[PDB]
């Protein structure tokens, strides 16, 4: 029961799915997202070991075309090969100062994570790697000398469970709310306070959508962004924060979630940045969203709890999580100013999507992540989109 | 994220008392070493030393400097973190190993990550996660090994309960025995009982946790408390795996109380029961003893239990409902069902005369007294006289 065939699907939908994989030529299962992990923490060279040890396997794999298929938990498999990552850096963090064992923690946390993604609810392996991730950032944090608090808000029979990090706390400190991808788990954006975020003694507050991680018992509904109204009205009794200047920063679909929060929030936030965040064309356009990699639909299928998966249905109802057929998108712009920005020919979030959300902010502006040019490429983006969110909250 | 021997809140006279006798026997340790013993007839006596060296050697903080395992937060000298240690060792190194080894390997990770979260108190957070990373592993143990063991789920009370049947093969229908741990233990604890002993008869294991424990913890452990199993003994008809009716028992600590009760609740489709060190009266029933047992105990009483608070008084008097002799089992007739009911010498949970009571009132039933001190020979002997009796009557 390897990842790849946990989730079934309609035999129309096995015929499409045939289909755009033979379109696609992909030799992965995964989308992967070397760049991105990187950028969170992820050792290049230790990236390249792990998928070339996952890639020259000669276990028998799912789908041979697929090279992340490996079926049996061994070597070869995603699962082990990016756990067996993880445990290196956390069996170093031994004999470490407090700090760099932290650090060595916060990186072990990462690939525990990686090793999960994409987190289909079924899939056990990544169920348990998803607790590893959790106990190697709790671990992280126990050495770290920054201050970084789980906190719990009672909300619909259950507790949101969120992540509060900050450098000190010695005055209300400016707060920035994340959330990350339906495929990825609020401790995974270490980086983003650690480099940034703490250069300002601004802190950082992730919070996993519903139906992801720590709120996976949440199911979606149409008020997807429900979780993060209910943090927001709890900040102003969370007095290491500073309500009054609150920023918000997404990631794909937790992008879509923070730019409607921007408007139903008008007034509370004070700016937003979101990354590669599908916002109207993949929801809107049915063939579209029937071409999109088997992965990115077991996500969907598995976060929406769909047990047979007929794809063609699935592409017809999507249309609601689109920021335009919600009516967000069309009126009066919202006060908050949004950065919109995802990278170049992302399929997910198209240059148009993020245009139309500039549009409809005050200040809005929609740029597009670069290659070709490394030094004012990726990470410069990032850091610029960083630099103007801490203007808007520090100013 | 409180260590887990500060979770139980008493009240203070209450812990006026847990002070005195902490004082009184200067043990070193919060949980029961002897006890663990069980369990540990599956971990590597080596691995035992090491990980317990490293506990017992931490100069981190602990609640209480004199309990050795106590080290508070996650990190080097916990409990939690140094038993998920060697677990993570285990699972990183069946990925190297094949067939047969490896999945020993998982199973060794599984045993590890369950013994991490000893003795599973409710609020205990790093022992429940503990849990899923044991469950996660038993379960891809079972994929590499050649025995097969299904998960069942069977709908009760407007719930689910969850048992593992553990099979030598499924060519034939196979004769089964019921199991169940002690309040303190998983279901998923006793991967040695069928491996090395069940199935060398072909005789099926399924296990299966009591009401409040693991899987079953959302079903309270009311005065009905063997009524998971009574539910699972139901299921057995449907089962075609097994033949109902080769059916036995085997029940641990209070699991053998449930047992011994359920044995005479069905005494037409049982065949057969065995308990060893089961609390069936004197404890319950002397609030004098059970006062003055280690806190460790107690706030497992308290945490299946439900209890918010603890008064240690109330709570010794409100187990008397657990005596079988006090519910009325254990002073009419005898059951049917053969019983085997042991315990080793020194028991303060499970006298000799609580075992004679039991067999008094079974037809063909034996107490035995294991005088033995020593694990090794208290377990071998033991489970080599459990197996014995019950493959006399499931073999037969």
């Amino acid at each position: 029961k390897e990842t790849s065939a946990l989730t079934q699907y309609m035999p129309t939908s096995q015929s499409l799915l045939d289909e755009i994989k033979e379109k696609n030529g992909f030799s992965w299962y995964r989308n992967l997202r070397r760049l991105q992990w990187v950028w969170q923490g992820v050792d290049p060279i230790e990236q390249e070991q792990v998928l070339a040890r996952i890639a020259s396997s000669k276990h028998s794999r799912t789908d041979e075309q697929w090279l992340d298929t490996v079926m049996g938990y061994h070597s070869g498999n995603w699962a082990y090969e990016w756990t067996r990552l993880g445990m290196e850096h956390q069996k170093r963090a031994g004999e470490m100062t407090n700090e760099a064992a932290s650090e060595a923690l916060f990186s072990a946390s990462l690939c525990y994570s990686i090793a999960g993604y994409p987190h289909l609810k079924s899939d056990n392996l990544a169920i348990q790697a998803q607790v590893l991730a959790n106990s190697a950032y709790l671990e992280a944090a126990k050495k770290s000398k920054y201050i970084i608090k789980q906190l719990e808000i009672p909300f619909e029979k259950g507790k949101i469970t969120a992540h509060l990090h900050l450098t000190n706390t010695d005055k209300p400190h400016p707060v920035v709310i994340v959330s990350a991808g339906l495929d990825s788990l609020q401790t995974d954006m270490w980086r983003l306070f650690r480099d940034h975020l703490a250069k300002h003694d601004i802190a950082m507050l992730t919070v996993d959508m519903p139906s992801v991680g720590y709120s996976s018992k949440y199911p979606l509904t149409e008020d997807y962004s429900r979780l993060h109204q209910a943090v927001l009205n709890e900040l102003f009794s969370i007095p290491y924060v500073d309500h009054h200047r609150v920023g918000l920063i997404g990631f794909r679909f937790g992008g879509n979630a923070m730019v409607r929060l921007s408007f139903l929030e008008q007034e509370k936030i004070k700016a937003c940045v979101i990354l590669g965040a599908p916002i109207h064309d993949i929801f809107a356009s049915p063939q579209k969203l029937q071409q999109m990699p088997k992965m990115y639909l077991d996500v969907l299928a598995s976060r929406l709890g769909k047990s047979v998966v007929d794809i063609y249905s699935l592409s017809g109802q999507m249309a609601a999580w689109s920021l335009k057929v919600q009516g967000f998108l069309s009126s009066r712009k919202t006060k908050v100013p949004i950065l919109a920005m995802s990278l170049e020919g992302d399929p997910v979030s198209p240059y148009s999507d993020n245009q139309m959300v500039a549009f409809f902010s005050t200040y809005g502006k929609a740029k597009k992540i670069s290659s070709k040019t490394i030094t004012q490429g990726y990470e410069q983006s990032l850091d610029l989109a960083i630099k103007w969110l801490e203007d808007e909250l520090l100013r």
